[PDB]
């Protein structure tokens, strides 16, 4: 019941929802803990977001980064937004990739394993 | 008169300053138009920023991205924050790399050429 470009994301894989944003787990996380933070409104380019949505997106991203870094035992974090076709954007919805990083750092999993991961992550936002 | 880790940045290379953030040009931009957006307060990790500083950092980053994409003739933008030593952070100050991207995309320059670039960029924020 969350849009992400032209697909519907099941709530089971969403671990945080705010008044303007939501965070979800990935089917193929690039690194363990690789999650996405998106505005609820499906806009394609970052400049399309209103200031309130910009503040919310990133304050949410900040909270999520802290949680995933902790949960997946990272010691740093990479935050990246591929804003546009020439930056590599595949899904036409603004979103931030949040990746826990460890020193010296296929991944495909079932919806059930994604849902289990989202359930673990929700605990940190209670 | 702007801190960036343990170095002072001359105003001549700063093209935007808000109540909580500032943007500057690079000595060796990775791509033309590669600029940095930083909070005025020198904190090392993204989780250290207050919510108001998070909102300001990214609303500023949004405005800067629009300007540099326009000025350097990009058609997209890459936004990246290397948050921590294991994410590649060299300067211990939170900052966002903003890079205009073009289809199919040493760079060292003098302070004067950096100052000329910052002066061009300020025009867009008048
Ligand atoms: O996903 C990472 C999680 O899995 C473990 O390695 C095994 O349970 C945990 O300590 C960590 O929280
Ligand atoms: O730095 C990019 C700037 O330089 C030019 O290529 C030459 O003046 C411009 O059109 C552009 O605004």
């Amino acid at each position: 019941s969350f849009r992400f470009g032209q697909h519907l994301i099941k709530p089971s894989v969403v671990f945080l929802k705010t008044e303007l944003s939501f965070a979800l787990v990935n089917r193929k996380p690039v690194v363990p803990g690789h999650v996405l933070v998106c505005p609820l409104r499906p806009v394609e380019r970052f400049h399309d977001l209103r200031p309130d949505e910009v503040a919310d997106l990133f304050q949410t991203t900040q909270r999520v980064g802290t949680v995933v870094e902790k949960h997946f035992h990272g010691t740093s974090l990479t935050f990246s937004m591929q804003d546009g076709p020439e930056a590599g954007q595949t899904v036409k919805h603004v979103h931030v990739h949040v990746l826990p990083r460890k020193a010296g750092d296929a991944s495909w999993r079932s919806e059930e394993e994604m849902a289990a991961e989202a359930a673990a992550l929700r605990v940190y936002f209670q």
